[PDB]
């Protein structure tokens, strides 16, 4: 099952963010709110916005942020990339231990689903090969933030800031630097073909073959080049070194090498099934990582 | 559209971690009393079949090691209330939110927020089964983690939990220790009353799907609500009630589609399968959404 990380240290870092008629959330570490740039955007300047034509004309007071119904002044502007850094008069006092990652397709974080600066819910996501998130983000929810937890270390890597026509989302990292090809512009983009999150799957694999359902194993392996020939040929991700290091240790909890899960996974994709069920599902399950299988069997 | 858990934030200031003898588990802590499953109180050798209230006048307040965070808690009290023990400590909770104990129905949902020595560690939507099992995730040391659901900062406790049965289904008491079931606080293996389908959710879900655009399983037809139970109860679903009609009427006016017509389209999945199409990225029927959270989500 999909496990979201506790939320409490995330919850006291979001406020909202109003320029003019638009309010979304912000995200408040120390002295400063972050928060997408497109919050100072005017229903006409959306189509091609000059942002730092827009942000020249606004000021410090010209921003509304606030903690509940608290304000809190805004004593400086800046945009970096796509999202705005706003520095306040207040230190946040509940700022976790934060760091700010950009994260890689297949990896999977919590999101906070906030309005108006009030949380609303928490779920896990995957960032799929084509850079979208399957979200449930409504009206007023950009800003919201996805986010994993190590060890009292809150790692930012996802800002929400808009759907695409087939309901997919989009967003930055915390540095404002889009995942993928889209820009903040209410224009036609379209997320290109998605593909399957070989990683994950092969990790789907071994945490089966932990729970005793290993009927799948087989007496093959694969050079890790020609599996990605062929798992491209299914519309799945290519393997890379930094996949094949990430499933350590689960290969080594199993003792299934990763090339031989490799060779498992690509009869699979070859022969189907058979009406057979892997932890009881027909489908192949791509969106637990190698640390979701990891944290879901022990006690982080 | 996905499944969603309350924030939880007000919760996990409350957890805290129990330690009696050789047993840690997780405790709630609501101004200045520490509620945690009484089965702490157990010895492995007790834990096979325990006299809780002859086992409980034996232990001392000092027998109890309550630690929040790396502050540790005087207990100053100690009382059983069925199967949940309540430990009065020295030092109300700081964090104490509002707050409700209440006790949930087969088909409703909640938040489960796991803990492992009093430290949250992930949070998920669980659905109390209509056997009264709920399919958790669930470790050694997860005992004593809450189930809840928020409104409006007030948060209603209503799960505890206290074992997983033999087939890997968990079972857990409300806050004021009664369990959900039949199950007891024993070390034994017990198995739960047959499960069902949970049909006012399965439906609630139909209708999500339509929400979010996919309405390959709808069909021009249309039954009744006795002959719709029939089918169902042949399917080891749940009945739908006429409230449960009236509580789908909402989803039910936001996409133009009756209850008794999402009745027949789900009817039609149960007879037809569902030919290895799949809905909302799912294979199987999903019943863990209620009407409320599907109507909160969209
Ligand atoms: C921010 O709160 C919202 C989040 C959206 C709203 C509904 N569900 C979401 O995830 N963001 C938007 O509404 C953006 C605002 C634009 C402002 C200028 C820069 C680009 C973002 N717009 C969209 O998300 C959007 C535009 C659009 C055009 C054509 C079809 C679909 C579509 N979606
Ligand atoms: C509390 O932390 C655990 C949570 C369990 C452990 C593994 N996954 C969970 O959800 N609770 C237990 O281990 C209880 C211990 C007490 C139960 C009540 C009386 C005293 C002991 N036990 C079980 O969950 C348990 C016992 C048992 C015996 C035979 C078959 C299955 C079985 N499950």
């Amino acid at each position: 099952r999909k496990m979201a990380f506790p939320s409490g240290k995330v919850e006291g870092c979001m406020v909202q963010v109003t320029c003019g008629t638009t309010t979304l959330n912000g995200l408040w570490l120390d002295d400063v709110v972050y928060c997408p740039r497109h919050v100072i955007c005017t229903s006409e300047d959306m189509l091609n916005p000059n942002y730092e034509d827009l942000l020249i004309r606004k000021s410090n007071h010209n921003f509304l942020v606030q903690a509940g119904n608290v304000q809190l002044r805004v004593i400086g502007h800046s945009m970096q990339n796509c999202v705005l850094k706003l520095r306040v008069d207040t230190a946040n006092p509940k700022t976790p231990k934060y760091k700010f990652v950009r994260i890689q397709p297949g990896q999977t974080f919590s999101v906070l689903a906030c309005y108006n600066g009030s949380p609303s819910g928490v779920y896990q996501c995957a960032m799929r090969p084509n850079f979208t998130i399957k979200g449930s983000f409504l009206n007023g929810s950009c800003g919201s933030v996805g986010f994993n937890i190590d060890y009292d270390c809150v790692s930012f890597c996802y800002m929400h800031h808009m759907e695409l026509p087939t309901g997919v989302h989009a967003g930055t990292d915390l540095e404002g630097n889009f995942y993928g090809p889209f820009v903040d512009r209410q224009t036609a983009q379209a997320a290109g073909t998605d593909t399957t999150i070989t990683v994950n799957v092969l990790a789907w694999l071994y945490a089966a073959v932990i729970n005793g359902d290993r009927w799948f194993l087989n007496r093959f392996t694969t050079t890790l080049n020609d599996f990605n020939l062929v798992a491209m040929k299914y519309n799945y991700e290519p393997l890379t070194q930094d996949h094949v290091d990430i499933l350590g240790p689960l290969s080594a909890q199993t003792g299934i090498a990763v090339l031989d899960m490799c060779a498992s996974l690509k009869e699979l994709l070859q022969n189907g099934m058979n009406g057979r069920t892997i932890l009881g599902s027909a489908l192949l399950e791509d969106e637990f990582t190698p640390f979701d299988v990891v944290r879901q069997c022990s006690g982080v």
